[PDB]
């Protein structure tokens, strides 16, 4: 009993019309109404309509207000009881033959439903295909069916408002060139001869199947390069630069502005770089307190289009070993055993003989099985057990440093492609791994079916998994389109017949209901396009190939509440395989292109750039292929040049696109750079690099400049660093500078360092980073030169890198130099040690001589290190043999460094004298517990002095004690942070009305503008107060009391005092309130003081407390008018014990003082500031009451010291409050509106300065323990100064677990999801450390510092290539990972001695954090407690439960 639009397209052709396609079942008569959309403001209609399937009855009023009804036509059909689709004769409708975009709303004759089927369309046989560029836009007009009517004058380009900007004609048969805008919205065709709609708001055609990728530097090229992309905090960043034009040619000496960007996006430093001999060179030191993450240097050549140079800043350890994990290139069959070949070796040139390889084998689905087909999914999504942990790998490499990893197949009957991932960790003799990942593809057949939905993927919430996930969605009652391909691993589409295309409806709340079935035949290099009528709910489209291989994609049918993925539903055109005769072309050459389209079709063939086309027209394509000539022009001096083709053929006219990069990079512009270095060398000796630049036929290397660098391979392998190539930078394939738009897809068919200070001074890491960069040299007449780089005490591999340049000639080369001693003696130690820890250090002595060696190793420990044993080892080593000495050590108490020294004897050298060798290794030591923070804050009056309390810095060790002193002229409470808007609202009930106007009695537009708060004009605000008064007066009852809405309603006792307070204050602020109303109100307030017994508050939990709050408020309002009888006040005072808050007592106190009883008045006020805080009925809270008490004290100019105490308390309460009620923000605004009205100027004389300190804003000053213990500050100003003192450092001993506001707990799980037994921990084990943080109020700036036991090392997730994955190894704690994904995390840091997370937490949302760690150095370790604290409020702090010692076994 339904009828709806089947095509859901935006354009039906004027030729082969057949009207609008409609699918009906048992519906004989259909009433359709057509509406012509108003030409003006048409983009506003499209954005509101969003190309829907149906029209909502309420939302129809707004949408159809910009469209006029032209025809009301009913249509006669003949179905009695099949759901056949049919035509709609539109040719007889004369108003529809006119220009404009139409909307058809159909309904069953006498049916009334919530929504009726609706579609937006245009009747036209015109087919435009626009091309967008950075400045211009070239449109190509055509025609549907047999004919390519190219003439195009009719181009209506409308903006966001809905006004046409330009319209003209050009080129052979017809074409048009127009000015492009950044905020352009539409494009329309023809004045009277039909209309074609094309909008720029829709995503441009997806060219994902085409190689249109490259650098976006179409303008003057600036190649940013350096010796590495990975730095440690405290290192000097080296960056070089060469500026050239679009064709790599030299240009005049111009300055380039460079900015250093932090991971948070803030700039650190800005410089103006000037070139020296055509070379740019930027150097600056990273602070030791620098943030870890992806930093970058951004360059500005002058085009204001930034050039980026990314670099990691991490606590990395250079790799001392190389690990190669190799699978098979070709996918395995489901019957095949999975095998990985392992190769490990020390970079100093020796195999990893006997080294342990620990690892994980995982089974995962291989859905993105063909890289050549991006977006195409392969395999059954409904198939179970495709994600598993296969085995834990534990093996020893042979004498050659070789091994093999294998697992028998446990997926022999799979119909879906799978993958086996080996996450292998090759371990050092100390336990530190070198981790790598290898993947093995498994294919159920040689060719598989692949599915790509043509519809967008939007983020839809799923309450079955309680997590929002982006999934391909389509509107309910609309057809779902899909691209189906039968492809091999390489991407070539194979011919197949008998594909079981099945539309399955998944159970909502029995079994999966098979909705529709199909049979598909595919041709080679053909993309199948299937469309199925979809109803509602969960769906799955599965295609089965005759070889039994099954592939399926899940999709939801329903509503979209915006939240769309950036162009997820973009049109993908059919491919036109374009072939070229030569691999590279030049200005003197002539290109011969073969256009091999799927079928015949007219359109265009051209050469493009980012500034426009260069071969504007070519129109024909005939038979099966077309070889055409393109003469490459001499003025084309750029490498962003591409080729493009378009073909169309009617049956609907199927469109196909072809795109290909035109290579213009000549090989004669490349320098033949040769580097001659020795293959092997000794440490502490200088390395010599012999450079030789040349080129064939020419052989003239005129003034060649060479920049030589040498970096440790163990640094470069972490980020698989590629040697910077200047030829590929300036001449390599640049990105496609165009965007293609066409309508063939819509055609109808039918401070700094402060976080590290809170955690504690990190121990120093003494690792050696071997990096060298010599000055740029000049090569002589022959093109010869030499660079000598001094190499220190390094044992490993060194990568020699060189960059060469002239004006247009660029070269790059690399060579590997092994730096190794005759006998290598290397010590493996943890990253740091804590006080009271024991670590088994390992010393590897390797004989790299051809002769046997006899040595003595003498060991001693200095600093905060001591040897557990004696180790007076006698070492005898045969050629190429390595031994490992176990050196157990203990870390002494305190913060500092430790050292192990080795003096080796009997080193027999050939020819050379036998002399003693010396080696030193340092380790950083720190306490095994987090730092504590002491915080002080006070306002110093002029002349007055502040000194640090004697009991303050007593628990800190002076060595690590650091502090921060912030001085300012304004209080720490910033009202703009809590109040963004302050506007009058004179409507609603009695409470709402008074609450929307109370702040409006005191502020003004000038004050709000100075505060940075949005408000009303003074005129609007005053008019609103007057409206509110007149409304409130109508709620006054005959007894003078006030009701909630009407004068006849029940009396509201607290609100009567509230509204009376408002109305009396309104009078003092220049507003008129009738005298009779005030008198009646005051008479009623007097009844409250005299008669609390007649008060009916039945919902009150504490009736006496409620009655007391009413009387005290009534008392203050009458006393401010000198109308409160002292007898009544004294009798209310006798019941003071009834108060449940300080506010009623402070109000009563002010009343007693005002009316004459200063003794009882001062007693009440003093009692109020000691009394802590429908339910109570007073609409109150602690926050509100503290702000009202503050205004009361200020207003009555009493207890200024108590005012400063409440102001600091308020600042912390506002900070910790999720949302503020109207009365809280009102009270807070009124208490803090006068503090920013004072200047920020301040003066102070301090203990740490001989010169006076002055400023106009808050100026921080870092302090050391000498300064802090004698810290004294004096106010030398005429205004009060505000000081904040934060001191941090390790205590002398470990404190006990404590918590205030915040809560933290730590638990360690194994990768099996079970609790890990902290004794049964072995060197190499991966563990999941789980933190849970809770809070009794909002902590927007919580800093989680989890100091590690020295035996645990973090798996740095930022350096994915060199570490184990949290995602892959955390499958058994997916609940915890999902909880963590929901947390608001500012940043996460994987440091040497700690895990750090900056997070927001509150009472309704506990935070879950999970991190992956590895047990490395064997020993017995102290476990520091987990810590969490607020940066702004350091008193919001928690230390988790004390844990048992951590034992790491060998
Ligand atoms: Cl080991
Ligand atoms: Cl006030
Ligand atoms: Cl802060």
């Amino acid at each position: 009993p339904s009828v709806g639009f089947a095509s859901r397209g935006s354009l039906l052709p004027g030729k082969v019309v057949e009207g609008l396609p409609v699918m009906a079942l048992n519906v004989n008569n259909v009433d359709v109404n057509f509406f012509r959309v108003k030409p003006e403001s048409l983009p506003a209609f499209i954005s509101q309509w969003e190309y829907r399937n149906s029209l909502a009855n309420w939302q129809s009023d707004k949408l159809l207000q910009m469209a006029d009804l032209v025809y009301t036509g009913r249509f006669d059909l003949n179905p009695a009881r099949t759901r056949e689709k049919l035509l709609l004769p539109l040719g007889d409708i004369k108003p529809l033959q006119q220009a404009g975009v139409y909307l058809a709303v159909m309904n069953q004759a006498g049916r009334y439903d919530y929504s009726n089927p609706a579609t937006l369309f245009t009747l036209s046989d015109i087919g435009v295909s626009a091309h967008r560029y950075h400045n211009r836009l070239d449109i190509f007009t055509q025609s549907l069916e047999n004919g390519a009517a190219q003439q195009g004058i009719e181009v209506s380009l409308l903006n966001e408002k809905g006004q046409t900007l330009t319209q003209a004609t050009s080129d052979a048969q017809g074409h048009v060139q127009l000015e492009n805008d950044k905020n352009a919205a539409l494009l329309l065709a023809r004045k009277d001869g039909q209309t074609t709609l094309l909008d720029l708001k829709l995503p441009a055609l997806d060219l994902a199947e085409f190689n249109i990728a490259g650098a976006p530097g179409y303008s003057k090229q600036f190649f940013m390069f350096g010796p590495r992309d990975l730095y440690r905090p405290g290192e000097t960043v080296i960056l070089n630069g060469l500026l050239r034009d679009a064709d790599g040619k030299a240009l005049p000496n111009q300055p380039i502005k460079l900015d250093v960007i932090k991971p948070d996006g803030q700039v650190l430093r800005s410089v103006v770089s000037q070139p020296e001999n055509g070379l740019y060179h930027f150097t600056w030191p990273l602070d030791s307190n620098a943030a870890t993450g992806m930093w970058h240097i951004r360059a500005n050549t002058g085009d204001n289009q930034y050039r980026m140079w990314d670099f990691h800043v991490e606590d990395f350890m250079p790799e001392r070993m190389a690990l190669n994990l190799t699978g098979e290139k070709t996918p395995l069959t489901p019957k095949d055993e999975v095998k990985f070949s392992v190769v490990g070796y020390y970079l100093y040139g020796a195999p990893a003989n006997g080294n342990t390889l620990q690892g994980q084998l995982f089974l995962r689905p291989l859905r993105e099985a063909v890289s050549a087909l991006p977006g195409f999914e392969f395999g059954d999504i409904a198939a179970e057990n495709l994600s598993r942990t296969l085995d834990e790998v534990q093996l020893t490499l042979d004498d050659k440093g070789r091994g093999e990893v294998s697992t028998e197949s446990q997926w022999k009957e799979t119909h879906s492609p799978l993958q086996v991932i080996f996450q292998g960790s090759l371990l050092e003799s100390g336990g530190r791994p070198v981790t790598r990942r290898a993947e093995q593809a498994i294919w159920p057949a040689d060719a598989l079916p692949g599915i790509r939905p043509q519809f967008a993927s939007k983020s839809v919430y799923d309450y079955r998994t309680d997590s929002t996930v982006k999934q391909p969605i389509v509107d309910e009652g609309s057809n779902a389109a899909f691209d189906i391909v039968y492809s091999d691993a390489q991407g070539v589409k194979k011919a197949v017949s008998g594909l079981q295309v099945r539309l399955i409806r998944e159970r909502r709340d029995q079994k999966d209901l098979i909705e529709n079935e199909q049979t598909l035949d595919l041709k080679a290099d053909e993309t199948g396009k299937v469309s199925f009528p979809v109803e509602w709910g969960a769906y799955r489209l599965e295609v089965k190939a005759p070889n039994e291989a099954v592939s399926s994609v899940r999709f939801w049918a329903g509503y979209s509440w915006q939240d769309n993925s950036d162009g997820s539903g973009a049109v993908r055109p059919d491919r036109v395989t374009l072939k070229l005769d030569k691999a590279s072309y030049r200005p003197g050459d002539t290109i011969k292109l073969h256009i091999a389209a799927p079928t015949a079709g007219k359109g265009y063939a051209m050469v493009e750039s980012s500034e426009g086309p260069l071969w504007w027209q070519e129109i024909d394509v005939r038979a099966q292929g077309l070889d055409l000539t393109i003469p490459v022009d001499k003025t084309w001096n750029r490498h962003d040049l591409y080729l493009s083709t378009l073909v169309v053929r009617p049956g609907t006219p199927k469109r196909a696109v072809g795109v290909l990069h035109l290579p213009l990079g000549d090989e004669n512009r490349r320098l033949d750079l040769a580097l001659e270095t020795p293959a092997k060398m000794r440490p502490n000796q200088p390395l010599t690099v012999k450079i030789k630049a040349s080129t064939k036929n020419g052989e003239k290397p005129k003034q060649v400049n060479v920049l030589v660098s040498a970096v440790d391979s163990g640094v470069l392998n972490i980020t698989d660093y590629v040697t910077p190539d200047p030829w590929q930078a300036f001449f390599g394939q640049k990105r496609y500078g165009a965007d293609i738009y066409d309508i063939y897809g819509q055609v109808i068919e039918g401070g700094d360092g402060d976080e590290l200070k809170r955690g504690g001074k990190p121990p120093v890491n003494h690792v050696n980073i071997v990096v060298q960069q010599a000055l740029p040299v000049t090569l002589n007449e022959q093109g010869e030169g030499s660079v000598t780089l001094p190499i220190g005490d390094f044992n490993g591999e060194l990568r020699v890198m060189a960059q060469a340049w002239t004006a247009d000639d660029f070269g790059s080369n690399e060579s590997k130099v092994i730096v190794a001693a005759p006998v290598i003696a290397e010590l493996n130690m943890p990253r740091f040690m804590a006080s009271g820890d024991t670590s088994r250090l390992t010393l590897d002595i390797t004989n790299l001589t051809d002769k046997p060696q006899k040595l003595n190793v003498a060991l001693t420990a200095s600093g905060l290190l001591e040897l557990v044993s004696d180790s007076p080892a006698a070492v005898e080593l045969a050629p190429g043999v390595r031994t490992t000495l176990f050196i157990p050590v203990r870390a002494l108490p305190g913060y500092g460094d430790g050292e192990i020294q080795a003096t080796i004897s009997g080193l027999a050298l050939p020819g050379e004298t036998v002399a003693d060798q010396h080696k030193q290794w340092k380790i950083g030591v720190r306490p095994a517990f987090p730092a504590q923070t002491v915080n002080y804050g006070t306002a110093l009056q002029p002349g007055e002095t502040w000194a640090i309390p004697a009991d303050g810095l007593q628990n800190f060790s002076p060595v690590t004690l650091e502090g921060q002193l912030l001085l300012s002229g304004k209080p720490p409470l910033n009202i703009a942070r809590y109040i963004k808007e302050l506007k009058a609202y004179p409507y609603g009930c009695l409470e709402q009305t008074a609450s929307g106007l109370f702040p409006s009695l005191y502020t003004n537009a000038a004050q709000l503008q100075a505060l940075g708060i949005k408000g009303d004009s003074d005129e609007k605000r005053r008019a609103s107060v007057d409206i509110g008064i007149s409304r409130l007066l109508q709620m006054q009852r005959d007894n003078g009391g006030f009701a909630l809405w009407d004068k006849n309603g029940d009396e509201e006792y607290w609100l009567t005092a509230y509204v009376m307070d408002f109305l009396v204050r309104a009078g003092e602020q220049g507003y008129s309130v009738p005298t009779d109303a005030i008198n009646r109100g005051n008479e009623r307030l007097l009844r409250y003081l005299q008669d609390p017994g007649m008060m009916s508050i039945p919902y009150a939990d504490n009736l006496k407390a409620s009655k007391f709050a009413v009387q005290s408020y009534a008392a203050l309002v009458l006393a401010r008018q000198q109308k409160a009888p002292l007898g009544a006040l004294r009798e209310i005072w006798e019941h003071r014990a009834d108060a449940a808050s300080g506010l009623p007592l402070l109000q009563l106190g002010v009343a007693l003082k005002t009316m004459g009883d200063a003794t009882r008045g001062e007693e009440a006020i003093a009692l109020a500031l000691k009394t802590p805080r429908i339910w109570l009925g007073d609409y109150g809270s602690s926050l509100r009451d503290n702000a009202l008490m503050l205004s009361l004290l200020e207003e009555n100019k009493l207890l200024p010291d108590e005012q400063y105490t409440l102001l600091n308390t308020l600042s912390q309460q506002a900070f910790g409050e999720r949302w503020l009620s109207t009365q809280e923000s009102n009270a807070l605004f009124l208490a803090a509106r006068t503090i920013q009205d004072l200047p920020g100027k301040w003066q102070a004389q301090t203990s740490f300065s001989a010169e006076q300190l002055t400023g106009e804003k808050a100026q921080n000053s870092n302090l050391n323990s000498d300064q802090l213990v004698t810290l004294q500050v004096s106010n030398s100003g005429d205004q009060p100064l505000w000081l904040r003192m934060d001191a941090s450092g390790y205590p002398q001993s470990a404190p006990l677990p404590a918590n205030n506001v915040l809560q933290i707990e730590r638990h360690i799980l194994g990768t099996d999801g079970k609790s890990k037994s902290l004794d049964s921990l072995r060197s190499g084990d991966l563990v999941l450390v789980w933190l849970q943080v809770k809070a009794s109020n909002s902590v927007p700036d919580a800093l989680v510092v989890d100091l590690l036991p020295a035996g645990l090392e973090l798996e740095n997730q930022n350096l994915a290539n060199g570490s184990a994955s949290l995602e892959q190894s955390g499958g058994e704690v997916q609940n915890l990972l999902n909880q963590m994904q929901q947390a608001s995390i500012k940043h996460i840091e994987f440091r040497d001695d700690r895990f750090v997370a900056a997070v927001a937490v509150d009472e309704y949302q506990p935070v879950t954090l999970v991190y992956l760690a590895r047990a490395v150095t064997p020993g017995t370790y102290q476990v520091p407690q987990p810590m969490v604290e607020s940066m702004y409020v350091p008193q919001w702090r928690a230390t988790g439960a004390a844990e048992d010692l951590l034992i790491v076994r060998p």
